[PDB]
């Protein structure tokens, strides 16, 4: 219990958007013997129960849903944080208002709804709306590649809100992610600083620079290990802890 | 000379957002020996299936999801319509653009997410955002009762879009409904015009002004009866159809 194996949820412990296989769930309780285990993902405590199980807080020594902004230690809640509590209501409104007014001046073939999805760890801004069909989603992506609308919107966002502690990125085919600096998976690491672990082994699939693991994989405080699929994840752990 | 009994769903055939009972499911099919039956509700066809059954189109002579904009008759799809097809993407965006700019200017205590929900038959525009917590809804509704934010907005919309054949009604505590004229429950009546039904009885539970049944209930093409629950719906039909 001097080590911690910090696993990522999708592409690592389960199949993307899927329920963990009973076998994998077995190996994680087998490894729990030699090291403390934990899960982190940009998924709320519910999706973590749909995929890992309602007893997720009991099957791990650390549960870090929403990249740790919501956190648990030893089955007992540790703390909770939100972008409204960090940035303040005023700045939250100044960002929303800028994005709303910006999206209103973009000429598209189609606009729909849910242009601003509010989450406790991030705002998901889409010029078309996250309620668009799949055909309409593609239409925007293809046109985005040629016209570079999302890229221009990211640039204006970084200039408007310069030195406000925010990170803007292009996310997927139609959206733009907004979150305070360091609120990626690396936020879960602040709940482990004073626990003093010799090594925190992190495990994830998006180690690519531009992925949702890169920052925690490249972070000094972790020994990153890239995994292609849950079968790979259990392999590496078999050697590290024989 | 046939007759038709048109039923609202939530609060009239089923309990709110719940599954129909078998006594009501068997009552309606017993009743089909005396008159044709149909169901109309705001929900999409998928929620109608969940609550009334998977064989819904085989059990009701008429199924009118989304207030009839999707219509089914005798188990075969009649026709489908949507706001973007009646108004056009041109105007859909003119509406969405105005509401976004407007909302970006409303000074509120808090703003969150889902400021515009796109549905096939309407747009739900909320200054605060329809993804806010209870305690947030109430905070806004209280302020709304004191500064009339939604009413000022409704009045500005009616002027900006007068002549485009739209209707701006206040809904719930935080939202403003936007739909083409006639696109309430009365819309389904068009599919029953040339049927020649001697009498079209209607049953609903929110028949007062503001309820989603008031328009179809007061429409002269219908003989309306107000119900309190599926048990009352039964009672009235036993009298009308001995
Ligand atoms: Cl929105
Ligand atoms: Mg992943
Ligand atoms: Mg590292
Ligand atoms: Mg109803
Ligand atoms: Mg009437
Ligand atoms: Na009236």
């Amino acid at each position: 219990m001097a080590t911690l194996c910090l696993f990522d949820m999708d592409g690592t412990l389960t199949a993307p958007r899927q329920k963990i296989t009973e076998e994998m769930d077995g190996f994680l309780q087998k490894l729990r013997q030699k090291t403390k285990i934990g899960v982190v993902g940009g998924s709320d405590f519910e999706k973590l129960q749909e995929q890992l199980g309602n007893d997720v807080v009991e099957k791990y020594d650390y549960v870090f849903p929403e990249n740790g902004l919501v956190a648990y230690k030893d089955g007992k809640l540790l703390c909770k944080q939100n972008i409204q509590g960090h940035l303040g209501e005023d700045v939250i409104q100044d960002l929303i208002n800028y994005c709303l007014s910006y999206i209103a001046n973009i000429k598209l073939p189609k606009k729909r709804g849910t242009f601003i999805e509010f989450r406790n760890g991030m705002l998901n801004v889409s010029p078309i709306g996250r309620s668009c069909s799949q055909e309409e989603r593609i239409e925007f992506y293809e046109l985005d590649k040629k016209e570079h609308i999302r890229q221009k919107f990211v640039a204006d966002l970084r200039k408007e809100f310069a030195g406000k502690g925010l990170t803007f990125s292009i996310g997927g085919q139609i959206s733009i992610d907004v979150f305070p600096e360091g609120w990626d998976k690396r936020y879960c690491l602040r709940h482990l600083e004073h626990a003093g672990y010799k090594t925190i082994y992190f495990f994830g699939d998006k180690t690519m620079p531009g992925g949702n693991d890169h920052e925690i994989f490249t972070d000094p405080r972790t020994v990153g290990y890239t995994v292609t699929a849950p079968e790979d994840t259990r392999r590496i752990c078999e050697g590290l802890f024989p």
